[PDB]
């Protein structure tokens, strides 16, 4: 008979965030944010009751080499502990084999960080000097990016990235973001282009995202590998990207109350 | 195994007859983003194949009366193709009927008008009416004009339905045609991916005008329930990641842009 669902994801702005009172609250009722919202639209489109999880680990989700063991939100899924990941999960090959994905309800790239004023305007930018130290989430899709590519300029900031001393990777995005805003100018931060435009829309307004994007991907919604959930989920994704939902939910977590100005 | 058939549809710069194709014979008539892209899909998942272009030229849609598919649906849904490779839309009413891969492109629905045109907007074409527009006669445009709930894009369609003569085109090329002879009183709606590439081309008289109204991807799409759906969609994510699908756009998009 019907169960209800238990929905892994992640405390990341502006998909899942503490709700101000949160403090006395229980339950779903404790957060905010596109994710919680997109996670009611696609239960109330498929029919099921839901409980949301915040991963432990409070990872995406990458394999060990070692021991081939999946952490994060991808090994809720693998090793049967959540049904549904409803989160800025990026679409990856590796993960793809393991796990199933909705078409993306949100496109993004690796996009460029800087504090203003920084004198940097693109990945080549970047890596033709050494100055500005930079880095990515120190788990995820940005990292793995880094360090499978055969184009030479996102290798060669590979290789640097990889020894840098101190580490440039992040625990979080915000930590990302601290780094950036307290280095005047000498660290720029590697993060997914739907993060960066959303703190461009933040107080105190002291960072901006430059240059093109250097990859072209989407997020998916992920369940486990054969689950029943998949095909329902992936038309709810379907319906919602028609009827204009998702581009009104992005205005509404992004722009809609942006408090850097119009 | 066997060779597996690919329904495709001449739309530039996806697929384009060579110079000279006369003369040629099977696949090597054929160039473009898709001709590219079928034959890396295939190398990576080991199948010989065939193009085949579509027999009614069409995308995909449903005849609301006899509920048959056409175009490259169609072909899918029939049994006439094993696979087809694409600017193909990902959209409910078809995901229902075929499967599709994650999408190996992104567009969004667009305005293309004759350089000077006093156009900005959706909203602008749907407050006056001395400038006509339309879409592609069939396919994701029309559907998305047909069925949208949003104001301006609802009084767009109440207008373009009924328009006479027919503001509908059968192919893209017939839409440009009209933009570029209209003198101004015909602007086109059509896929930012299109409009793009023919904003670059000779002789340089259209543009695009004001954002995508809308934002989607393009899949590789095969019969429901075929062996042939997951190499296919695990060799468009491995040529994501390759980098491979960003090469074959800017060869295909910005390499033969004829307008500086
Ligand atoms: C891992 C990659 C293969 S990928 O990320 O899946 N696709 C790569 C390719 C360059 C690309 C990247 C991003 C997008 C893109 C386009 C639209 C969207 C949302 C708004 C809607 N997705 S949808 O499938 O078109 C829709 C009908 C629900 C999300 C992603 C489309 C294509
Ligand atoms: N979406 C990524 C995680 N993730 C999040 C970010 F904000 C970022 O900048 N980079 C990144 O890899 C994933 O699914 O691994
Ligand atoms: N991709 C669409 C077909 N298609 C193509 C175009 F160039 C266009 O402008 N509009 C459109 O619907 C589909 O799959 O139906």
């Amino acid at each position: 008979a019907n169960k209800t669902v238990v929905v892994t994801t992640i405390l990341e702005s502006p998909y899942v965030m503490m709700k101000k009172n949160h403090e006395m609250l229980e339950g779903n009722e404790r957060y905010e944010g596109y994710c919680v919202d997109l996670a009611a639209e696609i239960a109330k489109h498929c029919g099921f009751k839901y409980k949301l999880t915040i991963v432990g680990d409070g990872k995406y989700g990458a394999r060990d080499a070692d021991t081939k063991i999946w952490n994060g939100m991808v090994g809720e899924l693998v090793y049967g502990k959540a049904d549904i990941a409803i989160a800025p999960l990026t679409i990856t090959l590796v993960r793809e084999e393991v796990i199933d994905f909705s078409k993306p309800f949100m496109s993004l790239g690796i996009s460029i960080m800087i504090k203003k004023g920084t004198p940097i305007e693109s990945a080549e930018d970047l890596s033709k000097q050494t100055e500005i130290a930079y880095g990515t989430l120190d788990s995820g899709s940005t990292k793995e990016f880094f360090r499978r590519s055969k184009i030479a300029v996102f290798d060669k900031m590979w290789t640097y990235m990889r020894s840098a001393e101190p580490s440039v990777f992040v625990r979080t995005t915000a930590e990302g973001v601290a780094r950036v805003r307290k280095s005047k100018g000498k660290y720029a931060y590697l993060l997914e282009s739907t993060m960066n435009e959303y703190i461009e829309q933040r107080k105190p307004c002291d960072t901006m995202k430059v240059g093109g994007n250097l990859d072209s991907k989407g997020y998916g919604i992920a369940t486990p590998k054969g689950s029943s959930l998949g095909t329902p989920v992936n038309l709810a994704v379907l319906k919602l990207s028609e009827q204009g939902v998702l581009d009104k939910l992005k205005n509404k977590w992004w722009y809609d109350k942006g408090e850097c100005g119009s």
